[PDB]
């Protein structure tokens, strides 16, 4: 069953009931100020740092979930309800919520009163705006009082939730009932001291009254669903002194039958320079000039409507580089709108805040900065270039990388450190992807320091060299790369040996030395090793490139011998040189990561899909037999049923969840791409559909989470909850799936000298057109597709057949038409 | 107004309504297993470490507060209610909660069904036991279903509330409906990996059904007050797989009019040796032997009643060392019962978990370990001895101390470090108080290392020498002790200079060097400097003692000159040598800490209370005029109205709160003791009553927090919330007030050679008798008290008049009668 539907014309997901299987969220904000917003108005906002500059408070694992947010209590004759349904849960005659790109609307109607709220963060502003339309849909006169409500956070969310011994005495506000354009509340905790910022919550009309103390508005012993003040029907005009500050205004609204009223509410973040903090000589009254200026820009519905229009323009213009038109509307909506939106949100939000990530931790993986780029580089290439330079600037001189990058300070995380040996090669991955997209080889000459040390600058290219050489110089007894703390699988910790609750599996190493090797890093080195060698050669370093290709060849051989178990690739050798991922064991016989990545790297690929003795086909067939389920491919099989002390976190999960038998949507694409490489498009597209939001929409009761974005993890076949997802939105799954569908299924992918056109998607998509803007030109690519395994496209360019699958890049401004037959 | 009353015969506080101004809690547990229990059954339990072994989950800053606890939903013919009132909030015919020593009862009645629950942690057990009595008080038959409920925590409370990305997939249980004594649920998250422990929740009868998945029991979109299963009338028999594990059993109860039913529920913590973890060869089933044994010890009401009796005998015998009988019921209940209970709780709980401390942080102040000991050493002298040795073993060889002690690991906190220059002298304070109580000079000979380094051991006496010498060698330009990061006032940070939100005021030092000095440390050196000298001299080191008395003399001279502002003692000199705590300033003119501590040290004391020229009297008279309020004495005045960057955290608080003008109940005792020293007993007792729970019970609506224990902080006169307290239970206020009333107001205090009997309490307690057991003998001290300023006791010992105020210690076994006239 479904709980809504896509509206492709509006580019919205339309949730038609409050009673979803999980809170379904959207993200607002495209610059520095962001909001999380559920279909029940739940969530919170922050400026840049969700740990240290959170404006509003939100409780994770609340009972019930998501029961705090931006609420508007309607009092109609004594009856109090909320359009968001929650928190009051009064019966509504109509409910609808629409999540769009950077905005959402929530509409609730009860007893002849409809309330529509449009929520959005305007471009150019550090604020969340609410455009509220109240309509009297009855045949009687209505006289309403609306009470707004947001609960403030005391900026540092970690302190807010732990240090009550200090913080229940510091909450401060100022109230401005006669604001120039309405009424305003200012939350100013710690402005007294080291803070140069405050929040404003305001409405564009004169409020009847206000409240700033939560205990007074809500009342003792009450939940938000039973808040005393709206029930009494008049604000208490409470002025907070410590405890819990909030923003609430009451607004009187009288409407004849059929009449409506519009109101605009603003939650703003304001900073003043230090010499302008105070209005008064005695330094007691906050300088409100900047806040009044913001409120003046949203004083009318008209200004607000223009602002909303500019946001839609922003997203429309941004998503104008890749689109597809086919027989399959589920495919098209994913490629055209939702997947690309999700990749932008991962750029904007990193791994900070979702309804599973709590916004306290602030970094993301070095590996994920690079992988995310694969998905967003076609949209924001300038920012991509910068991100590459910023993360490369943190790299150590020996080539090792900080495992964790902090995007806000542009530094590596010192506490976590290094030692995850897959990390360095991902920088080659990111850089090459950037250069293929843009043609900007000049990035390789940029001066980039090591560990952010002034004076240490060398060309970015030399950082790639150091990443490459790190792996060469850190190989084990079989010539495979030493794994270190972990590789892409954060839970494969072969140098941990922990028996103490509390020790980090990723950073604890209770034995030193060993010979643990990873076949994942091996495959990664063949793939990105060849990418590095190509860049070196184009750079004119023939010798360096040939030597690199030498090492790459050696690693290919290592994978196909010591790395090969017979019918699939091994996963690793452990600390003592014993194999992991072999049929000789009862559990963990086959692991997905090496099979996908090695075949993407071309390792063991034969003469075609029917060359079934080819190690790549055997491995992929084994994946199909042992790992594939109706909800995607599980990470390994069988899952471990007892703790494997020599392997770290992996076996700590119950069978079927996360890294112990879970379906990692992030790594399924590696196998999808690998199936395109060997020529089995139908199987590739099947696997893509199994895990992709638009195709799972019809089983939303099973997926549980949002039906419009990828999640990290779907429960595997060994779990009672098989098919249920966790960890929506913030995941590398988005990038890898966009790469998969756009570049490998649909087949349109940038190379250094042209655009490759090599569709491999099987019979279910018999004709389609891709429109791709690349290097300033527009390529219109029409494909007629039989879907036959092993059939590859023959190209006709501007009406003339050509050999091969490469279209040399046209001059900017050109339109190039490519007809493909397969 | 009041919300209850003391029941002195029962040693309970009786809360007669659920509608208190704040959740009022008690602590269960006398050893390693502890519970917080509010008057609405809210709270949680943990074994030893509230951060890493929390059994059950509790939300701080919930809406409403304290919704979450151990609940019993009663379904009577489809009407559901809870006897704790929350969370359902059904109208009750009767409610009452009684908090006792290590136990509480909560009783609720509705529509002819009364439910009484006794909660306690039995001596010898790592468990919380509930004895529930259900009574049919109607004239009609009742058929009930009772649903128990607790929400488990996933052990590490920090991870539980942050790492959802992992931990929503790891929740595991086992269900045992046919347990040997009834029915049990086992919470066993991470038992599959590194944990050797699990929790059990069980009832001593066959349950009709069970639930272990919160979402199933409570239902989507519901709060605990609206839980679906109890409203449905039968358990759903849910078995958790991830998400939120709970323990719930349904028990069917049929009662004729006047009939009652008793049930016993147990929440137990069980650990198995690693070789004994599993019942089965396949290592999938937890070994339940130790759990069955526990449950076997609470299978009947009779066993439970006997355990309850042994707990009362524990507390009754523990509190048998100091008691008073007088005309003043309030004084007696504080001295005899509540103040001493609170001191024991501080020992047991350190500063871990209250309704203000969230149990995540695990250490306490080195200075507080010593100060708490002053209050509890008369009850648990052997544990005090061990504590002194354990904290002394962390001390650095230069005499400096770790600011924070971790009692669970018996180590100093390395992240915080040292540099709080008052810390070292508190060790002398603790040790001397210990020796005076017990006469155990042998402790000075115990081998004690520095910084827990093997081989470094020296006698404990040598540690006191390093503490003493640390101050001598760290004095500023005026001969006063350099303050360092802070002194007792953690918010007086004169070497901080922070303008950046997030920097710790206590540890950040943005300028080095300087000459900042503390007059508080100065007074502390005079007091405990003289105690060290006495110990050195009794130890036979005449030279050391005389030299120590010399430094003490010089410090006294420094305080009365450079440390004297004219009518009171300065507070400090800042980094640049400018005074703090002077009448020359508009703000922060007078600070309480030095006024009290210096006069405790005898500094400035004249020939009597009418010697108005004596600095000690001038200081105290200034305290009375400028700091004393009806709710206690504020820390300084006036409070700072703008941020003083040169002073750290102090001026970040709004005026009237915490260290910026708040009333610290911890430091009021210093002035109270000082007033007895100078001879103004009535003033002393006045001040004690202003801040003491029994005397504030009648303004519970103002104080807000528990009326049977001290809190840290009452809002000062410059706060709009003047009178309202924060930070109940865990505070050194308990210890210092116990010392004050037991040793200085009532006047009975141990010295090395005898018991001093020197009452100074004023006219309001004209006669009283103290029973003190000391060094194995019983002193019965009868006092007839005119209360006149400056009149001190004349003693008659066993019928014979003696000179002076010291009674030589009788041999163990003796009863000595002392009659005192003043």
């Amino acid at each position: 069953m479904r709980y809504g539907h896509f509206d492709d014309e509006a580019r919205e997901y339309v949730i038609t009931t409050p009673h979803t299987p999980y809170p379904w969220i959207n993200y607002l904000g495209s610059e520095q100020f962001f909001s999380l917003l559920s279909h029940q108005a739940g969530g919170y906002s922050f400026y840049r740092d969700a740990k240290m500059r959170r404006l509003t408070r939100y409780r994770y694992n609340n009972i019930p979930a998501d029961a705090g947010g931006r609420y508007l209590y309607v009092n109609d004759g004594g009856d109090v309800w909320t359009p968001s349904w929650l928190p009051v849960k009064a019966d509504l005659d109509h409910f609808e919520a629409r999540h769009g790109l950077g905005y959402s609307t929530i509409t609730g109607e009860r007893n002849g009163v409809r309330v529509e709220t449009l929520f959005f963060v305007p471009v150019g502003e550090n604020a969340e705006v609410q455009k509220v339309t109240v309509t009297n849909t009855s045949d009687s006169y209505k006289s309403l009082t609306l009470f707004s409500f947001v609960e403030f956070c005391l900026w540092n969310a970690q302190d807010d939730q732990t240090n009550y011994q200090r913080n229940l005495s510091i909450g401060e506000v100022e109230v401005e009932q006669e604001s120039p354009h309405g009424s305003a509340i200012y939350h100013r905790t710690e402005y007294r001291e080291r803070r140069d910022h405050y929040a404003v919550f305001a409405v564009n009309t004169q409020a009847e009254g206000f409240d700033t103390d939560r205990d007074t508005f809500v009342g003792a012993y009450n939940s938000l669903g039973e808040a005393a003040v709206p029930l009494k029907g008049e604000s208490a005009n409470s002025v907070a002194s410590g405890w819990y500050p909030i923003g609430s205004h009451s607004v009187a609204v009288s409407l004849a039958p059929g009449e409506s009223r519009e109101l605009v509410y603003v939650l703003g973040y304001v900073e003043n320079p230090d010499e302008e903090k105070w209005a008064d000589d005695a330094k007691q009254v906050v300088n409100k000039e900047r806040a009044h200026a913001l409120l003046s820009r949203f004083a009318t519905s008209e200004q607000t409507d223009a602002a909303f229009a500019a946001l839609k323009d922003y997203w429309t213009d941004l998503l104008s580089t890749y689109s597809v038109s086919s027989n399959d509307e589920k495919l098209d909506r994913m490629v055209n709108i939702w997947n690309q939106y999700q990749c932008m949100v991962t750029f904007n939000m990193s791994r900070s805040a979702s309804f599973f990530e709590t916004g306290i931790g602030r970094g993301m993986g070095f590996r994920d900065s690079n992988q995310d780029l694969l998905g967003f580089v076609h949209l924001i290439p300038e920012r991509a270039r910068e991100r590459i330079i910023d993360i490369a600037s943190t790299q150590f001189a020996d080539g090792s990388a900080y495992h964790q990058y902090q995007p806000l300070t542009k530094r590596g995380n010192n506490d976590i450190g290094s030692g995850f040996n897959d990390d360095p090669l991902w920088l080659i991955a990111g850089t090459a992807a950037y250069i293929k997209e843009t043609g900007d080889f000049s990035i390789l000459d940029e001066p980039v320091p090591f560990d952010n040390e002034p004076g240490s600058e060398v060309p970015l290219f030399e950082h790639l060299t150091r990443s490459f050489e790190f792996t060469v110089t850190h190989r084990g007894p079989h010539g495979l790369p030493l794994i270190g703390r972990a590789d892409w699988n954060d839970c494969l910790n072969l140098n941990c040996f922990s028996t103490t609750p509390g020790e980090s599996f990723q950073t604890t190493e209770n034995q030193a030395g060993g010979v643990a090797e990873s076949t994942f890093i091996a495959a990664q080195f063949v793939l990105y090793g060849e990418q590095y060698a190509e860049l070196a050669a184009r750079r004119g370093l023939a010798d360096v490139a040939d030597r690199a290709r030498g090492h790459v060849a050696e690693m290919r051989d290592a994978l196909l011998t010591d790395g090969w178990d017979g019918s699939w690739f091994l996963r690793a050798y452990d600390y003592y040189g014993n194999p992991i991922g072999t049929d000789a064991h009862d559990e963990g016989k086959i692991w997905i990561e090496p099979q996908g990545f090695a075949v993407m790297a071309g390792v063991g690929v034969g003469e075609g899909p029917q060359d079934t003795d080819a190690p790549a086909i055997k491995a992929l067939d084994s994946v199909n037999e042992m790992l594939a389920t109706d909800h995607g491919m599980v990470l390994q099989y069988p899952a471990y049923t007892t703790y494997q002390v020599h392997m770290g976190e992996v076996s700590t999960y119950p069978p079927g969840y996360k890294e112990n038998g879970g379906i990692f949507c992030h790594n399924n694409p590696w196998v999808i791409i690998a199936e395109t490489v060997v020529g089995r498009g139908g199987r590739a597209f099947d696997y893509y559909k199994r895990i992709t939001p638009a195709y799972r929409e019809d089983i939303s009761d099973v997926h549980r989470l949002e039906p419009y974005v990828y999640a990290q993890m779907i429960a595997g076949k060994e779990a009672v909850r098989h098919g249920e997802a966790k960890n929506s939105w913030l995941t590398g799954t988005a990038a890898w799936n966009f790469v998969t569908v756009s570049q490998y299924l649909l087949g349109v992918r940038p190379e250094y000298d042209g655009l490759v056109v090599d569709p491999q998607i099987g019979p279910d998509v018999p004709s389609f057109t891709v429109t791709r803007v690349a290097r300033g030109a527009t390529y219109e690519i029409t494909v007629t597709n039989s879907g036959t395994d092993g059939s590859r496209g023959r190209l006709v360019v501007d009406g003339t057949p050509v050999e091969g699958n490469l279209v040399p890049y046209a001059p900017a401004g050109s339109t190039v038409r490519v007809d493909v037959t397969l």
